[PDB]
């Protein structure tokens, strides 16, 4: 309906057709349209040819330069002040703070970040109206999760930005297919604008359209919508990434009765041919990529990747818990990685990967902090802030927070249940963080109970500072959580529900020098053979205050030299009293009212254990 011209897109439309769209698509694409005044809308066929396109129009601009090393690869550098996800510019926005954040007793949460809906509408009205004049507003149709999959869930992204085109094609499954697998289904709504609009009011610093000052992550679970302004890099922009499959996924999972996750899934099998899927939650760089692409060390092992750091899981009618990536690709810190730490990384990111942030060689390769391969003689660098750099400079050639983008597929040792829609049955699910002292290398909860507890209490090395990231979820939960808690406990209560064992590991632990105690790296899967036993019902375990470790002997320990076993599984009675009185204000101070009955038994529990010892 129109008494004018003003309101009907289908003109500027450069790339398939409004009216091919599903009603509701279509009322998304055309509102935000008429709200943001893009020049032109290109609905997204998720084609090779669209792709290769896109890339050399970024490449002509200068927003991106081409990796001459390697097949198709490609590199971004950013504006400086757009390198990462900002927790404090990242909102949830409900009714009542309390359903999104507990209400803590002494200080500020740090659990979450509420907005009110007034709040946010003022927000949102001094940011997206006109926000995309002179762009093209990208329609991103993508599903998080194998398209057949019965656990997926499809969104729609808005976008100003060719680089979140780009990179959403890795990292989801995007394009015409899922259109047509929706129809008239619900959907995610996703939008973003870097908060550029032309003319440009401000400098464009390194071909990086971005608006610092106004940058907002906002999620409404009620309205299924993601909102998204001013940044325009990796969790702020790859709305499928965090946004959707953490923050609005972990409600969608409260209120259907399934779990999302911040969880690697890898599948082992022994020597024997038994294979076994494990998931495992691990705060940031604590080797969760590493674990999730290992090269194990024991003979007639074999590890194998269903993803490395997203788990959508449910209980199925047998009573198996069902985990799918939800993801298409991998999305990892970039520094750090070499051939001693993931050389099945290494391996995947040689083909089809846009890097952001890395240093570049003068014969087109990409270098970072912690690669560990010497250069030719000749070959210099160029730092992520376009310098020259020297190994002698003060400041890192690659930013910290530096990225590979790269193809699930691609990874030699992807799981071939991978993309299975039915997903892979769960045994085990591991907790674990960096902790100098005190934790030993692993231990085995109690109970499901007290297994959830372990991930309520998880703490990990950020003078050095160890904070808390219960479940690994601290920036991530989409609701209150101490009702995620519950959300976990109530799953011992579903008829049939298979729980799996709950371990926790500490790959970190170091002597009094300050010497990791664990060689770590592929000698881990000699800790994952002790986890497959002990799943398969095996007396390998000793019952300590904390839970049960490995016996003597039981941890095969052949073809490592005089490991400090002492030290490593050492529980001190002065350390664990320490640990559970700060768990104890911890979770009185953030989770408050809303702790449940269950988590503070257990920690009651745990207190007399060690009062005992
Ligand atoms: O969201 C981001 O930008 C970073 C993803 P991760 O924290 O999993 O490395
Ligand atoms: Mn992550
Ligand atoms: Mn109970
Ligand atoms: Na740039």
């Amino acid at each position: 309906p129109q008494l004018h011209n003003g309101l009907d897109f289908s003109a500027k439309v450069i790339q398939g057709s409004l009216d091919s769209l599903p009603q509701e698509v279509r009322k998304f694409v055309e509102g935000n349209a008429q709200l943001c005044q893009p020049e032109y809308i290109h609905i997204c066929d998720g084609s090779e040819e669209e792709y290769g396109r896109l890339l050399a129009h970024m490449q002509e601009e200068g927003v991106i330069r081409k990796l001459k090393k390697y097949d198709n690869c490609w590199l971004a550098l950013t504006d400086p002040r757009d390198v990462a996800r900002i927790e404090s510019k990242t909102v949830i926005i409900t009714q009542e703070q309390r359903d999104t954040v507990p209400i803590p007793k002494s200080g500020q949460s740090q659990l979450g970040r509420w907005m009110s809906e007034e709040d946010f509408e003022k927000a949102f009205n001094a940011r997206f109206p006109g926000c995309m004049k002179g762009r093209t507003m990208y329609v991103i149709p993508f599903s998080m999760g194998p398209l057949g999959s019965p656990l997926a869930k499809i969104g729609i992204e808005l976008t100003d930005s060719p680089y979140v085109v780009a990179s959403m094609r890795i990292m989801t499954r995007m394009g015409t297919s899922v259109l047509e697998a929706l129809g008239d289904g619900e959907f995610i709504k996703c939008l973003h604008s870097v908060g550029c609009p032309l003319p440009l009011k401000k400098p464009l610093v390194n071909n990086w359209a971005c608006n610092p000052e106004l940058t907002l992550i906002a999620h409404l679970p009620d309205r299924r919508e993601i909102i998204s302004f001013g940044s325009g890099y990796g969790g702020n922009s790859l709305l499928g990434k965090k946004c959707f499959a953490l923050r609005i996924a972990s409600r969608l999972a409260k209120e259907e009765g399934w779990l999302a996750e911040h969880m690697l899934i890898l599948g082992i099998t022994n020597p024997e041919g038994k294979k076994k899927y494990l998931a495992a939650a691990f705060p940031s760089a604590c080797g969760k990529t590493n674990l999730a692409m290992m090269n194990p060390t024991l003979p007639g092992w074999k590890v194998e990747c269903v993803g490395d750091d997203i788990a959508w899981m449910k209980f199925d009618a047998q009573g198996n818990l069902r985990a799918i990536n939800p993801e298409n690709g991998f999305f990892g810190v970039a520094p750090g990685t070499s051939v001693k730490t993931n050389p099945n990384a290494i391996k995947t990111i040689q083909k089809n990967t846009i890097f952001t942030n890395v240093a570049e060689t003068s014969d087109g390769g990409v270098y970072w902090e912690g690669i560990d391969e010497p250069l030719a003689p000749g070959v210099t660098i160029t730092s992520w802030k376009n310098k020259e750099w020297r190994p002698q400079d003060e400041e890192p050639c690659a930013h910290p927070n530096s990225r590979f983008c790269t193809p699930a597929s691609q990874c030699p040792i992807i799981d071939p249940a991978w993309e299975s829609p039915e997903g892979v049955p769960i045994e085990g699910i591991i907790f674990g963080g960096r902790r100098p002292a005190g934790v030993p290398l692993v231990y085995e909860a109690l109970s499901w109970q007290h297994g959830v507890f372990v991930g309520a209490a998880m703490r990990s090395e950020a003078g050095k500072v160890i904070m808390h990231d219960p479940f690994a979820m601290r920036p991530f939960f989409g609701y209150n959580f101490g009702k995620y808690l519950a959300h976990w406990l109530s799953m011992a209560h579903r008829p049939a529900a298979k729980l799996p064992k709950i371990f926790h590991v500490n790959w970190f632990r170091k002597d009094k020098n300050g010497k990791f105690l664990w060689p770590g790296f592929g000698e881990n899967s000699r800790v994952l053979e002790w986890m497959f036993g002990r799943i398969e019902g095996e007396d390998s375990a000793k019952l300590t205050p904390i839970g049960y470790v490995p016996k003597e002997d039981a941890l095969n320990l052949k073809g490592l030299g005089d490991v400090n076993v002492e030290e490593l599984f050492g529980i001190s009675k002065e350390f664990w009293e320490k640990e559970v009185e700060e768990i104890d204000k911890y979770l009185e101070d953030q989770v408050n009212a809303d702790l449940p009955y269950e988590i503070e038994r257990e920690l009651r529990a745990l207190k007399q254990r060690i009062s005992q010892m």
